[PDB]
């Protein structure tokens, strides 16, 4: 959380500073898409690439699943990706053979 208000803070500066106004809930829209992965420093009993990005929802049901069946959960960092990155990992092929 405190990352991204400074990131929605610091953009919103720039437009202050040069005078056009723009409401902050369009930043914070981009933003949660920024932050919505994470990373994979261990794989563990988990089948994890180390260095992969994860999605956050399918790495914690994975993490229930892997405790359940009595494995180890990975170890997962929350990560910031850049606009590219995070566009270029969709999930539909169609979308993303473009």
């Amino acid at each position: 959380r405190e990352v991204q208000i400074h990131l929605v803070r610091e953009v919103q500066e720039v437009y202050r500073a040069q005078g056009v106004s723009i409401h902050d809930k369009h930043i914070e829209v981009i933003v949660r898409q920024m932050l919505r992965r994470v990373t994979i420093i261990d794989s563990g009993s988990t089948e994890f690439l180390p260095g992969s990005l994860i999605d956050r929802a399918e790495f914690e049901a994975e993490n229930r699943r892997v405790v359940a069946e009595g494995g180890e959960p990975a170890a997962g960092r929350p990560v910031l990706m850049g606009i590219t990155k995070a566009s270029l990992a969709t999930d539909s092929w169609l979308s993303a053979a473009s």
